[PDB]
């Protein structure tokens, strides 16, 4: 999955980017996208998916973390280099000259002989690079801290000699690019530096986010090992009403829960020691925690609290995956129930992502009542999210084949219900639909194409509502579509 | 006190939140159950607890090892120095050995301190004297009622007022059958140099300790006549108002 990044989806990025700025020029807009504005993520469940994959272990998530990490470094470092050769004019910000003179005088002459370029030091006439040459040698202690972590556990080189964080990273980039823009040389800034700038945003310190992905069962059996080895009961026996109260109760409480003391299976073990990885690597390499087969609101609080019982510093939001039809069918109703808790609603803060599978549901029922229960599933749930002023980020599983939901990109986009997406979706695609849509180059300009005109197009041109009788005969085929099924 | 340390020992379910305000004499006690936690535990005798008055001193420290994290906790020994301390002392062991949790934890060992040093200065030292010889007599009959195999700790410095003295003759003065082969005594500050300054010395000390101790527990001392101990008791009384 990462070769596609390297080969055309890091360069492509920028340049699709830049088509939108062209495009934006020719309707009357005399100004560019801001470079902060990440019209396209790019996010990742490989090593971090385990439903169904017990190969994919507490080990497995933290090797993929730090070796995207490494991954991203080596491409900025490029990137840099290459900035750095390009960027030699001498005209720059009050800003930025006091920043050039403070690092030429705090940086002694040394020389590093086997730099291929700029292996003396720099002269201060050459402000931008100063700078660049200063993020070149925090950028390779970067890339060797990543490579230490990843074949021992452990560096010689700190974090405050590394980028921590995309701030430490895009505070010497945003200042040569006001710096140049100052001087009247906005059209310089606009080149290289622009491209750079929009990766960063795009990609960040580890290229890609990773998403988690574990079953609703799977936590619900560590709880109740914890309830049973606690005698408080059995938490699978009871009821989901009482099971929202006792997690709330406890999610609400100071006093620990998880005893070192708790007997284990090897699958309770990594459910436990994923959490324990979480914990460890920064929260910048993570997405959403994603939860299989999700049916009520107890699995997100369940995910809620083994997050923060297992030390998660700062918790992963929880998605759930809503799979099966009587799963979509209570999913509007399971989301209002966790929007009308306060507990929950202080937590997410006005923002809820949730994620509709297509191969499991089309496996379910038929291809017809999948189809039409996702359309209601998300309409409904976008109404709920709404009344309560929460804005729902839709996450569609969709695959290759027709079967799992695939199809061409636009097409789906346009399936999908009125005001349900505006300008926030999230889509999967899977195994060999990343060769089709970014083998080449011309092909990933088309799949960034078509999904930005897409759902630009769908939130301010929605599609038509279906009509009180397309309901009602739509609702009565899904019924004898299933039972045929 | 008792009552929740015993359902929180017997329950499994952790206590010590990590978000707990600590001042900084907090952060030391926890931070020192830390360091314990680290470090082998061959490296560890006991943990002795100052100013012990009631079981509570003893169960606490018990569950602050758990709830710090001591996989294999060190034995946690009250030291009894003042009078008061000394006079409920027996009973303080007695209750302890009534508890079901806490006898499945010492095993059928356990120690306990005596202070000579701030037993003296609170009392007199004949008062001091003769209740820290009924505290090691009663707590070793309740230690063989309840099969339990007791070590007492004699904290006793260098001089007479802090409990000092010849080594056989203040192994000599300790109540019959309550030595055993079994003995901790602290050798406090200079009286290390006094005992092993020098080979003839150190030999001299090993051989006093072994020999006062062996002779001691196969053939014992004369335990008091009844007129004795009430002179002794009354005496005690007026020591310790006089003082």
């Amino acid at each position: 999955g990462m070769s596609y990044i390297h080969e055309t989806v890091w360069k492509g990025v920028p340049k699709f980017l830049r088509r939108v700025d062209t495009a934006l020029k020719n309707i009357g807009i005399n100004e560019r996208l801001p470079y902060n504005v990440s019209l396209i993520r790019f996010s990742s469940w490989m090593g971090g998916d385990r439903d169904g994959n017990p190969r994919v272990t507490p080990e497995v998530t933290r090797d993929v973390c730090l070796l995207a990490r490494m991954m991203a470094a080596n491409l900025y470092i490029d990137q840099i280099e290459e900035l750095m050769f390009e960027l030699s004019m001498w005209r720059c910000n009050d800003e930025l000259r006091v920043r050039a003179e403070e690092l030429h005088s705090s940086s002694g002459s040394k020389v590093t002989k086997y730099y291929i370029e700029f292996w003396k030091q720099i002269p201060p006439n050459e402000p931008y690079r100063v700078i660049l040459g200063h993020v070149r040698d925090k950028l390779y202690n970067t890339r060797e801290r990543a490579r230490h972590l990843l074949a021992s556990g452990v560096s010689e080189i700190s974090a405050e000699s590394s980028f921590t964080s995309i701030e430490e990273f895009l505070e010497p980039l945003e200042l040569c690019y006001k710096s140049l823009c100052d001087c009247g040389d906005k059209a310089i800034a606009d080149g290289s530096l622009l491209d750079l700038l929009r990766q960063v945003f795009t990609f960040g310190l580890s290229l890609v986010k990773l998403d988690i992905r574990q079953e609703s069962e799977r936590h619900t059996d560590v709880i109740d090992a914890i309830t049973t080895h606690l005698g408080i009961g059995s938490y699978r026996e009871w009821s989901e009403d009482k099971r929202q109260e006792w997690l709330l109760s406890e999610l609400r409480g100071k006093r620990p829960l998880l005893p070192p003391d708790l007997p284990q299976t090897e699958e309770i073990a990594d459910v436990i020691g994923a959490f324990h990885v979480l914990a460890e690597l920064p929260p910048d390499s993570f997405g959403p925690y994603i939860i299989s087969m999700a049916t009520a609101p107890s699995d997100v609080l369940a995910v809620e609290l083994l997050q923060r019982e297992c030390g998660v510093r700062q918790p992963l939001p929880v998605v759930p995956l809503f799979e099966r039809l009587a799963d979509l069918q209570s999913a509007p109703a399971s989301v209002e129930r966790l929007f009308s808790v306060d507990w929950y609603m202080d937590r997410i803060k006005g923002k809820q992502q949730v994620m509709v599978g297509y191969s499991d549901s089309g496996k379910d029922a038929g291809r017809l009542s999948a189809a039409w229960q996702l359309y209601r599933a998300q309409e409904e749930m976008a109404q709920v999210a709404k009344r309560y002023g929460v804005k729902l980020t839709l996450f569609h599983g969709r695959g290759g084949t027709v079967g799992r939901g695939g199809g061409p990109t636009h097409l789906a986009i346009l399936s999908q219900p009125p005001d349900t997406i505006n300008g926030s979706i999230r889509v999967t695609v899977q195994g060999e639909v990343i060769e089709f849509c970014f083998g080449e180059e011309h092909l990933c300009f088309q799949t960034l194409q078509r999904f930005t005109a897409a759902t630009l197009e769908h939130g301010m041109h929605p599609p038509v509502s279906p009509k009180p009788e397309w309901r009602k005969l739509m609702d009565e085929m899904a019924v004898v579509a299933t039972e045929e099924y």
